[PDB]
């Protein structure tokens, strides 16, 4: 109703008082929450899977971990299955992939029925290696079985959409959204972007297909941030009522640090002050 939007709307500005001290109690509470439960993520440690993780610390929780059919370890992925506001598995949260997961990647995509690719990082950014490009800059490129083709590019302000086909050689739609605006440091001084950008690329998942891949560099900062804003505006958009503290514990447990900062978390009520607002 428009008075749970009303009481959701006075919690923001709640959280903001004291010099944000509501802010940091809830974000303190979600990391307390993840330090004291125990989540295997054996396959993520296991030595022949060490250099298909992009950091050493990031890991993929054994019990959501995408499972890739087994070759003839190579089951393994760093990727997790994340809910959406009423949906299951509505996502894969994952890292950005390395030139040696690329083949891994693609069949990923390919095994999961995934139609959508949200990518929120550069590759490179102030001057550090944060994801591979794992995509043909032109025409096609073979990875493994799956063989990618850049169909078409349209560069906006804030992301780019790149439109491919892949095809299993052993043929489906696949398209990137890819933000490009994210600062270096901090977060972005204005939601409206993202937003756009949320709304666009949620918009883009089609009927019966798989998973929605989310990635950023680790794959749970911005990727969080962007699975929490998502799953918040649907929920508003078909409920209302919004459970932003409770939804963001839930994923929590699906792929470690899921927004990572409290930065982050104060950004996602920005931006859905400003859905609501506009
Ligand atoms: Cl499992
Ligand atoms: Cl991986
Ligand atoms: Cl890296
Ligand atoms: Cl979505």
């Amino acid at each position: 109703y428009f008075q749970s939007m009303k009481q959701f709307v006075k919690h923001i500005g709640e959280l903001y008082s004291n010099n944000q001290h509501g802010f940091s109690e809830d974000f303190e509470e979600v990391q307390r929450c993840t330090a004291d439960m125990n989540i295997t993520a054996e396959h993520s440690n296991h030595p022949e899977n060490k250099h298909k993780n992009r950091y050493i610390n990031i890991l993929a929780y054994d019990h959501s971990r995408v499972k890739l059919r087994p070759l003839p370890h190579s089951d393994y992925i760093n990727a997790n299955y994340v809910d959406g506001y009423n949906k299951a598995k509505a996502y894969i949260a994952t890292q950005g992939p390395l030139k040696s997961t690329f083949e891994d990647f693609w069949r990923m995509i390919w095994e999961q029925n995934t139609g959508i690719i949200v990518m929120i990082t550069n590759l490179v950014e102030k001057g550090r290696r944060k994801c591979d490009q794992y995509w043909p800059t032109e025409n096609s490129e073979e990875y493994g079985n799956i063989i990618v083709t850049l169909k078409s590019t349209k560069i906006h302000a804030c992301y780019t959409v790149r439109r491919f086909s892949i095809r299993n050689t052993k043929e489906r739609v696949v398209i990137q959204y890819h933000y490009t605006q994210w600062p270096d440091m901090g977060v972005p001084e204005y939601a409206l972007p993202v937003l756009t950008f949320v709304r666009r690329s949620s918009a883009a998942r089609m009927p019966e297909t798989g998973p929605v891949l989310v990635h950023c560099s680790a794959g749970v900062g911005r990727t969080g941030t962007y699975i929490v804003i998502d799953s918040m505006l649907q929920q508003i958009k078909d409920k209302s009522t919004v459970n932003v503290l409770g939804f963001l514990k839930h994923i929590r447990t699906q792929r470690n640090y899921l927004v990572q900062t409290e930065e982050q978390y104060i950004f996602i009520h920005d931006a859905l002050l400003e859905a609501i607002l506009g």
